[PDB]
């Protein structure tokens, strides 16, 4: 496979939740320490960003709303009404707070599923690698705007993916150093029968996974945060790497398939230096990299329904 920088876009803090849409050729990104959104246009070489004042951690095309994105702010799943070019959004409007109540939590990683159910969950602030509170919980919200909790004691949380016969959900909690796998019934929304999918540990695979998706063959392909990777795993099979791509920035931290094919694998990374890193200063950068090659082709973001 071939690696590339995508030099037009800069350096990111905590470059993350990329989402690619089809009907536009475009990808959304946020960087969840600097409290921006990012928009790049690959065919016409575009790029723009959006400032709020919140922590924010996904962006989502809203379903029927161009113009339209289902955002976290801090705590609040929000619609903002965006240009896609000016600086700051025309309107912010809360759906609601998922945990008003605790203050110092914040969303994560999140993702629709493929009926256009949000899914997202909840982490401490000051969560920590390896060790840190652990205040989080995952959540998905219904057409009706009411969450509902679906798993709790999560330290990081992360990367989402569900399996192309919607009979599975994929999930990562970046503090347990594997990727789960859940029943998932369709039906009701509910998930069950949690069994660790990959285990790090077991693979000798370094750092943490955080974002994560799925490819048209079923596989995962799973960003590794302070493993300079991401790997290909199995979901057929458990405890099966199928492959492992370097990227330079050693802070990988999410992936999706876009581009017209759905077939080149665009890369976040995040340049924030921690105290416990693995890697020196010069390395981490903050990158957005695409890789082609891979042999497979994956999906087009989902929507959000409301
Ligand atoms: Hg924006
Ligand atoms: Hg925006
Ligand atoms: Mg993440």
């Amino acid at each position: 496979p071939v690696v590339e920088k995508i030099a037009e876009l800069g350096k990111y803090t905590v470059g993350e939740g990329p989402h690619w849409d089809h009907e536009t050729q475009t990808l959304y990104f946020v960087d969840t320490v600097e409290k921006t959104f990012h928009k790049y246009v690959p065919s016409q070489k575009k790029y723009t960003f959006c400032k709020v004042d919140k922590l924010v951690s996904f962006i989502i095309p809203l379903a029927g709303s161009p113009g339209r994105f289902v955002v976290s702010l801090e705590r609040e799943i929000a619609i903002l009404t965006w240009d896609g070019v000016s600086a700051a959004p025309t309107s912010i409007e809360a759906i609601v707070n998922v945990e008003p109540h605790i203050k110092n939590n914040r969303l994560n990683d999140g993702k629709a599923d493929p009926l256009g159910n949000l899914w997202t969950g909840t982490m401490a602030i000051d969560a920590g690698l390896p060790i840190g509170p652990v205040t989080g919980s995952l959540y998905h919200l219904g057409a009706d705007k009411k969450v509902k909790m679906h798993e709790s004691n999560i330290a990081i949380a992360n990367g989402l993916a569900w399996s192309n016969d919607l009979k599975k959900m994929y999930y990562i909690d970046s503090g347990k150093r594997r990727v789960d796998e859940y029943d998932y019934d369709a039906s009701t929304l509910s998930i069950s029968n949690q069994r660790p999918l990959f285990t790090f540990e077991k693979h000798e695979v370094p750092g943490y996974p955080d974002g994560q998706t799925i490819d048209e063959e079923g596989n995962l392909w799973v960003a590794v945060f302070q493993g300079q990777r991401i790997i290909k795993i199995s979901t057929q099979q458990p405890e099966v790497l199928l492959d492992t791509v370097k990227i330079p920035d050693p802070q990988v931290t999410s992936v999706a398939f876009g581009g017209p094919n759905l077939d080149e694998l665009y890369v976040t990374s995040a340049g924030l230096q921690l105290d416990d890193s693995s890697f020196d200063k010069s390395l981490v950068n903050g990158h957005v990299y695409r890789v082609t090659g891979l042999g497979v082709k994956g999906f087009a973001g989902v929507k959000v329904k409301l």
